[PDB]
């Protein structure tokens, strides 16, 4: 369902790992999902068809 990665603050993207290689989508712009803190974890939730750079932890 959930992929993880790690997410760039200067292109505010999320590099996540599916079916064996990396794949890079932008970030929202919202101000609780963005990549603020770089190399942050991140997750692209592929059921409910979203990216988040502020994950829970
Ligand atoms: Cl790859
Ligand atoms: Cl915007
Ligand atoms: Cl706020």
């Amino acid at each position: 369902s959930k992929y993880g990665g790690e997410c760039s603050k200067e292109h505010n993207t999320c590099t996540y790992r599916k079916d064996g290689k990396d794949h890079i989508v932008k970030c929202p712009s919202a101000d609780n999902k963005k990549c603020k803190t770089d190399r942050h974890h991140c997750e692209y939730d592929s059921y409910d068809r979203k990216v988040d750079c502020q994950t829970p932890v």
